[PDB]
């Protein structure tokens, strides 16, 4: 079951999201969305995808029920059987993504930041804990 | 020669986003300490933040500096800092303020006074045991 984490009230240049879990034995990939809306097939203002099984790290929209291109990251700093704390940040151009303390990814915006209303993570990870500051 | 402010450079500024992680470690017989956004080099330079935990007051106060000349105090609830104890802060800019992250609670809302982009060094000084300073 994914988690969810509801922003009503969105989000702003400055919000910090941090997901901590543990990446599990036989894990193939798990996922932070970051949701306009709480029906399912909402837009994504961003979709962060992790696949243990292919070695990739995948960044990507979706609007009006369409993926758009996906962008990939450098290498794949997750592992099966590790710990790991992301850190996902709001400015006003895009998101950057944080991993293991090194900043990894930056995603422009596609999106407006202000449609964002739900952050879910789901797939196969073990969930230590989503904060939003 | 003890107790020397360290110094972090913000070659580029810092903008909405920008997220200063404060680690550290407050000594047995501390008194207070501080963590300060400057806008220059020079000693006297304006603070759009002064972010000060005292423990022997029990308090933390936040304010800013201009012209030489301190503005309204304004502090959070009690005092989230104890002798001996290891602490992490975050400073995170926003549009409107700084919200300062003690504890992995947000702890208090100091909105901007001096502008954002004024902002240059991170400074770090008082009874305090500095173990890292990032910014992302």
């Amino acid at each position: 079951v994914p988690h969810k984490s509801s922003l009503p009230e969105g989000i702003r240049p400055g919000t910090v999201l941090r997901i901590r879990g543990l990446v599990p034995p036989n894990a193939s990939r798990f996922h932070v969305n970051l949701l306009c809306g709480e029906e399912q097939g909402s837009d994504a203002a961003l979709h962060f995808n992790p696949r243990l099984d292919t070695s990739e790290v995948v960044f990507n929209s979706k609007e009006q029920g369409s993926w758009g291109r996906e962008e990939r990251g450098p290498g794949v700093p997750f592992q099966r059987g590790q710990p790991f704390e992301v850190l996902i940040i709001a400015s006003d151009d895009g998101f950057k993504a944080v991993v293991g303390d090194a900043q990894y990814h930056h995603f422009r915006h596609r999106l407006p930041l202000a449609r964002v209303r739900l952050v879910e993570v789901g797939g196969d990870v073990q969930l230590d804990s989503v904060r939003i500051f």
